[PDB]
C-alpha cells in the first residue's frame, strides 16, 4: 500500500517514513478514542493504524465505552471548550471520572507510546504506567470555558507531549511539547478514490438529485456546529440569482454525539418551501456515497461556527471542488482565501460567494486545481504519517 502513495508525494516522503519506522521496529503504540462507528477520528485510525502497522509496528486502536449520559457530559464539555460558553454542573465531572475507572479496567495500557485522542479519554492518563504519553486534541481550545478547560488541563499537564491540527490552539497554560500536526485524507481509501462517472450518476439519481443542474454540497452532522439552518439561509438568498441551483445538506449519526436532532427540523422548517433543497442522512461507512455526492458537486460548503479541521474542506479540494467555509479553526489552512475557496462569517457572505463561483466557472476550475495542489502538499495521510512517526520519535527520546 505504501508505495502506491509516490504517485502522489514522490519518493523522498516514503523513503523518510521507511527510515522512522525502522527507528520505531520495538515500540508499542496504543490509539484510544471516543468511536470506530465512522467520521473524523475513526475515518483517520482505520487507514493510519494499518499503514503503522505494514511499516513493522506494533500499533492497536482501542474504542473507550460509555451510557448515553457519558456522551452527554463528553458532547457537553467539547461544545463547552469550543464555544466558551454553558453551564456545567458538578455532577458531570464525577461521570466523566467514573467512566475514566470503568475504561481503565477494561483496555490494557501497557504501550511504549499511548495517544489518547480527544477529552474523552483523557482522564485514562490517571492509570498510566510508564510509556511515553501523547493527548492528541482534534478541537478548537483555543477560547474554552475555564471550568472544563481547568479540569481537563489537570489530566493534559501529566502527557509527555500533546498534538493540535493549527499552532492557534497551543495553549500558553501547559508547559508539555504542543505540536501542531493536520490531520488528513488517505487518496486510496473509499472517501476520496476516483469513481467513474457512472458510478456518480447512479448515486446522486438514487438520491432524486438533478445531475444536470449545478449542486452546492455541505456534507457535516446536523450539529449547531456545522451551522445547517445557516447554510439553508445562505443557499435561499443565491438562489435567486441561480435559480437552477440545488442545495444537497448530507448528513450521518455520531457514536459520541447524542445532540444530533431537533436541528435537523429547524433546518426542514429553513428548507420548508424550496424543493431544490435535499436533506440527506445516511448511515456511517456510506463513503463512496459521499464520495459520488463531492465529485458531482459544482460547490462546496463547510459553513462551520468552530471547527478544529474539517476532512470534509481537503475532500472537496482533492477532487478540484472551491469551498465556502467558515472563517474559524482549521478550515482556515485548507481555505485560502480567493485560491482554494473562500472564507465566510455569515450565511449572507457565503451567499455572495455561491453567486459569484457559480457564475465564474474558469475561476471556479482553476480555484479546484489549486484545492487539489495544496491538499497534495500538506493534507495527504503519508505527511501525518511521517509527522507522527517523528513526534514519536522526539517525545519517546525525551521521555526516556
Ligand atoms: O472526539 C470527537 C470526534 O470529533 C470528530 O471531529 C468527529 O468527526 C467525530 O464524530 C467525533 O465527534
Ligand atoms: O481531526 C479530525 C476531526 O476531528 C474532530 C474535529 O471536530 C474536526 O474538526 C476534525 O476534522
Amino acid at each position: 500500500m505504501i508505495e502506491r502513495y509516490v504517485e502522489f508525494v514522490g519518493e523522498h516522503e516514503i523513503d523518510a517514513i521507511f527510515k522512522y519506522a525502522e527507528k520505531l521496529k520495538d515500540l508499542s503504540i496504543l490509539h484510544v478514542n471516543s468511536t470506530a462507528a465512522g467520521g473524523g477520528v475513526a475515518e483517520i485510525l482505520h487507514r493510519l493504524v494499518p499503514l503503522m502497522r505494514e511499516l513493522g509496528l506494533n500499533a492497536e486502536w482501542k474504542v473507550i465505552r460509555g451510557s448515553q449520559d457519558f456522551f452527554t457530559v463528553t458532547k457537553s464539555f467539547h461544545n463547552a471548550l469550543q464555544t466558551g460558553k454553558g453551564e456545567i454542573p458538578d455532577e458531570y465531572f464525577k461521570i466523566y471520572d467514573e467512566w475514566q475507572e470503568i475504561n481503565a479496567g477494561e483496555i490494557p495500557l501497557d504501550y511504549d507510546v499511548v495517544f489518547i485522542h480527544d477529552p474523552q479519554p483523557a482522564g485514562l492518563v490517571k492509570y498510566r504506567k510508564k510509556g511515553t504519553w501523547i493527548w492528541r486534541c482534534h478541537i478548537d481550545i483555543s477560547n474554552p470555558h475555564p471550568k472544563v478547560w481547568g479540569f481537563l488541563r489537570g489530566y493534559i499537564s501529566k502527557y509527555d507531549g500533546m498534538i493540535v491540527s493549527i499552532p492557534e490552539f497551543a495553549r500558553d497554560d501547559l508547559d508539555i511539547p504542543q505540536i501542531a500536526i493536520p490531520p488528513s485524507i488517505d487518496p486510496l481509501s473509499p472517501k476520496n478514490m476516483p469513481l467513474p462517472q457512472t458510478t456518480v450518476d447512479r448515486i446522486v439519481d438514487k438520491f432524486g438529485v438533478d445531475r444536470e443542474r449545478p449542486i452546492i454540497l455541505q456534507v457535516s452532522r446536523y450539529d449547531r456546529a456545522k451551522d445547517p439552518v445557516g447554510v439553508i439561509e445562505s443557499f435561499r438568498l443565491a438562489k435567486r440569482h441561480v435559480p437552477d441551483a440545488q442545495l444537497v445538506y448530507l448528513g450521518s449519526p455520531a457514536t459520541d454525539d447524542p445532540e444530533g436532532e431537533v436541528v435537523y427540523r429547524e433546518t426542514v422548517e429553513a428548507a420548508r418551501g424550496e424543493k431544490d433543497v435535499h436533506l440527506l442522512m445516511l448511515p456511517p461507512n456510506s463513503h463512496v456515497e459521499v464520495n459520488a455526492f463531492q465529485r458531482a458537486a459544482t460547490v462546496v460548503m463547510q459553513k462551520s461556527i468552530k471547527e478544529g479541521f474539517g476532512l470534509t474542506v481537503s475532500e472537496a479540494l482533492w477532487k478540484r471542488k472551491p469551498v465556502i467555509g467558515g472563517n474559524t479553526g482549521g478550515i482556515r489552512i485548507q481555505v485560502i482565501n480567493g485560491v482554494t475557496g473562500f472564507l465566510v462569517d455569515s450565511p449572507k457572505a457565503a451567499a455572495y460567494y455561491l453567486v459569484y463561483l457559480l457564475k465564474n466557472k474558469k475561476v471556479r476550475e482553476e480555484m479546484g486545481e489549486a484545492g487539489r495542489d495544496h491538499v497534495r502538499r500538506n493534507f495527504l495521510i503519508t505527511q501525518q504519517l511521517r509527522r507522527y512517526l517523528m513526534a514519536i520519535l522526539y517525545l519517546t527520546k525525551r521521555h526516556a
